[PDB]
């Protein structure tokens, strides 16, 4: 609701203050907020009220609650321009949940927002890095004519991309022909695995199917490096938990599946040296 900039600097001394502390108290709060008519304490109040932050009991003071971490992202977003109104939920990810947002123009976006981290120090810092992550590896990886949404922007654990047109396959109990959408996802295993990188969940949770059944990676959280130990045994993974997919939603068995042999590398790394290159252009800012 009505906000104020008063309210808003509070929300963000929390913040600043979590960084070190499970708790920041009220007296660390007064002194990073700073004011004019200097009521923090009623601010506080304001926002514990508004469900934005919590107070706590060792001793003694605040946290930021997921509201408060998702209202500072939003907020920030929408100063941009970038983010007007937030939808319902309609996905998840594996350490993110997914939602529908707008624009000022009324085009549709969709938003990832970062979960991840069971210590509050731990939990706004690996949420935030999270986020860095997926829009430092989808810049990479999309500028690379990759299958993948189009990055817009990102703040704190919040990433705004392309609204893929389509459901996840494992809403699909139908395709035109299984042949040609089971080689496009291990021709994406081969392709991620030519570039030095191995997605680690490859699944229908997280390829999404078009109009004219095209594959969308969404999600890739925790990749492995083809120059890892056991590579080999994550590339398979990949490939079988797709072959098992196939084999119980449509019965499509095949023997074009892919080897670790069959992978020729090119620039890799490259992709990594671009994605880390985003990450500390991202990382300059706090």
């Amino acid at each position: 609701r009505y906000m104020s900039r008063d309210d808003f600097r509070v929300l963000t001394a929390v913040e600043m203050g979590m960084k070190n502390h499970e708790i920041v108290p009220g007296s660390l709060i007064a002194s990073i907020a700073s004011l004019k008519h200097g009521g923090c304490n009623k601010v506080l109040r304001e926002l514990v009220k508004h469900k934005l932050i919590a107070w706590e009991r060792t001793v003694q003071g605040y946290r930021l609650t997921n509201a408060g971490y998702d209202y500072l992202a939003l907020k920030t977003l929408s100063s941009r321009q970038v983010v007007e109104s937030v939808g319902n939920q309609m996905g998840v990810g594996k350490e993110s949940d997914i939602y529908i947002v707008a624009n000022e123009e009324g085009q549709q976006f969709a938003l990832k927002l970062h979960r991840l981290g069971r210590t509050n120090v731990s939990w706004l810092y690996l949420s935030r890095l999270s986020a860095m992550k997926e829009f430092a590896y989808m810049k990479a990886l999309y500028e690379r004519k990759f299958p993948v949404p189009k990055p817009i922007d990102y703040n704190r654990h919040a990433v705004v991309m392309e609204l893929i047109n389509g459901y996840p396959l494992c809403q699909i109990h139908h395709v035109e022909d299984p042949a040609s959408v089971y080689d496009e996802a291990m021709e994406l295993i081969v392709k991620l695995a030519n570039h030095g990188l191995i997605h680690g969940d490859f699944n229908e949770f997280n390829l999404i199917l078009d109009e004219s059944d095209h594959i969308t990676m969404i999600d890739f959280p925790q990749m492995v490096s083809t120059s890892h130990p056991n590579a080999e045994w994550y590339f398979d993974r990949d490939v079988k938990c797709i072959k098992d997919f196939f084999m119980k939603r449509f019965s499509y068995e095949s023997e074009l599946f892919p080897t670790f042999k069959d992978i020729r590398r090119e620039d890799t790394l490259d992709v990594e040296v671009s994605a880390s290159g985003y990450t500390k252009e991202m990382q300059a800012d706090d």
